[PDB]
């Protein structure tokens, strides 16, 4: 016998029959076409039949191991929960444990930005936007005493009109337990294991310099350092505008006490609107 699906939730069942054995997530939903797979998870795009509507749901690969284990998973919709609603930023409706299982029910997004730009260099007009949107996103975050320790193009999710969003939020820390985000984007300052509201303006700075440039960023080693010396290195400086450069070095500020803020650059008149 199995137990019933759980609500996870840490504030503290429409169309559903436990008398079925079928479980909540093929009961409840119309699976459309799968949108990644990985040690994280597999995600699929549904279709509600509660309401009719698109979504995303997450669940994870194998049953939790243990006690500890399932803390640590259940761990990431809290963090979600903190996020709450922001339109640059993936929305939690619902999650639940079933099976051992873990489920995230999200807003359906579209491609990553790194599928994005993998199947397109972007024209800056478009690198604007998804710069403007996920500075929103941090300071909203910032706001809520979080930070992301894992910004990066895989990370960000596109919407309309030029829109997008930032997610995988099980890699938040607040002003808790946290694995380790892509070396190639870290701030480099979390070597010394420090982190602060500027960590993840730095990481969205190379990430938007790698998205602009469509260069492989180092993951270590001199070229690593020598990302995080105050300048850009000419290898990934081609064909960025003067204006997005100098944005970006604001960004890249080692000393994180003089890097820019979120609000800070969501109030210089290029990023207007
Ligand atoms: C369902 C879900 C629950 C919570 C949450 O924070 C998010 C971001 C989602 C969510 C995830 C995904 C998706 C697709 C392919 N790969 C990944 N990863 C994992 C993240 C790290 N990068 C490695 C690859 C993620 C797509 C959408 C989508 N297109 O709607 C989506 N909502």
């Amino acid at each position: 016998h199995q137990l019933q699906p759980r609500r996870v939730s840490f504030r503290g069942s429409p169309g559903y029959d436990p008398s079925r054995p079928e479980s909540f997530f093929q009961q409840s939903f119309q699976r459309l076409s799968r949108l990644g797979h990985g040690s994280y998870g597999e995600v699929f795009k549904v279709r509600s039949k509660e309401d009719g509507r698109l979504y995303a749901v997450k669940r994870s690969m194998s049953p939790f191991r243990g006690p500890k284990d399932r803390a640590r998973k259940l761990a990431e919709v809290g963090s979600h929960e903190k996020v709450g609603q922001h339109p640059c930023c993936v929305r939690l409706e619902q999650a639940w444990e079933e099976g051992g299982i873990l489920y995230l029910q999200t807003e359906l997004c579209g491609p990553s930005l790194q599928q994005h730009c993998e199947a397109w260099s972007l024209p800056e007009a478009q690198v604007w936007g998804y710069l403007r949107d996920t500075l929103l996103a941090l300071a909203h975050l910032h706001s809520q005493g979080l930070v992301h320790l894992d910004v990066k193009p895989a990370n960000i999710f596109l919407g309309p009109r030029g829109r997008c969003k930032l997610g995988d939020f099980g890699l938040l820390v607040e002003l808790g337990e946290v694995q380790e985000g892509d070396p190639r984007y870290m701030a480099p300052e979390l070597l010394q294991g420090s982190y602060g509201t500027a960590a993840d303006v730095f990481s969205l700075g190379l990430t938007i310099l790698e998205v602009a440039c469509n260069m492989e960023l180092p993951h270590g080693g001199e070229g690593w350092q020598q990302l995080r010396q105050g300048y850009l290195p000419p290898e990934f400086t081609a064909g960025l505008s003067s204006e997005l450069r100098s944005v970006l070095v604001m960004m890249l500020e080692p000393d994180p006490k003089l890097r820019a803020t979120a609000e800070a650059l969501l109030a210089l008149p290029v990023l207007r609107q």
